[PDB]
């Protein structure tokens, strides 16, 4: 039943996200932030193509980022990565629904403003 990285997220990510967040992307977040021009010039972001690399953007250290960037916006600006979830709105919604199940709670808050109880709700099953 339960939605997991191996069964449900990685198949989507490998198609829709790894083009700019895999082998050609910055090896880590701060690697990107320190030399953005290098990566941006190739249309690349930072590595998210492994489970440990992706959960970085959920509870800690970059808490809420995956939730913020994939948000469909229901002030209604979607996050700037939502478009990558599919070629039609129906596809985007279906795939967004898989990420919300995986993450647990769709918490958009940033690290300094989040509570331990809220952190507990981020499950992110492998
Ligand atoms: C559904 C697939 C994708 C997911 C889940 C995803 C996720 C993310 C997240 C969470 C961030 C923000 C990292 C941070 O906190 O700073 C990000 C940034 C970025 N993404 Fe993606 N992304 C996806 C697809 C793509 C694609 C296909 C491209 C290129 C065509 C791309 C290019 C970038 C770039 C250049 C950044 C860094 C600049 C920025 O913050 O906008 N992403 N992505
Ligand atoms: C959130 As920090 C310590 O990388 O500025
Ligand atoms: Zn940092
Ligand atoms: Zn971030
Ligand atoms: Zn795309």
């Amino acid at each position: 039943g339960e939605v997991t990285y191996r069964k449900d997220i990685k198949p989507i990510f490998d198609v829709r996200c790894a083009g700019c967040h895999g082998a050609d992307a910055a090896p880590e977040y701060h690697a990107f932030k320190a030399e953005k021009e290098k990566w941006l010039a190739k249309g690349q972001g930072m590595r998210m193509d492994t489970y440990s690399h992706l959960i970085f953007y959920t509870a800690w250290p970059d808490t809420g980022a995956l939730m913020r960037r994939l948000d469909d916006g229901k002030d209604a600006k979607p996050g700037n990565m939502y478009r990558h979830l599919g070629a039609t709105e129906e596809e985007r919604q279906r795939n967004l629904a898989v990420f919300k199940a995986w993450v647990g709670v769709w918490n958009l808050k940033k690290w300094p403003d989040i509570t331990k109880e809220e952190l507990n709700a981020i499950t992110v099953t492998y």
